[PDB]
């Protein structure tokens, strides 16, 4: 109990993904980067996306 984790005043928050304060990554609402465009499963370029296979 009383684990902690964060407290100071004047705290800075910035987002890594669109720039802009008062979030994080987690918590933003932007498009989802690092992933395919075309199917949304992440590690490839949707370029790569090529036809699925059967099951
Ligand atoms: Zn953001
Ligand atoms: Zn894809």
């Amino acid at each position: 109990m009383q684990r902690g984790n964060f407290r100071n005043q004047r705290k800075i928050v910035k987002c890594f993904n669109c720039g802009k304060e008062g979030h994080t990554a987690r918590n933003c609402r932007a498009p989802r980067k690092k992933g395919c465009w075309k199917c949304g499963k992440e590690g490839h370029q949707m370029k790569d996306c090529t036809e699925r296979q059967a099951n």
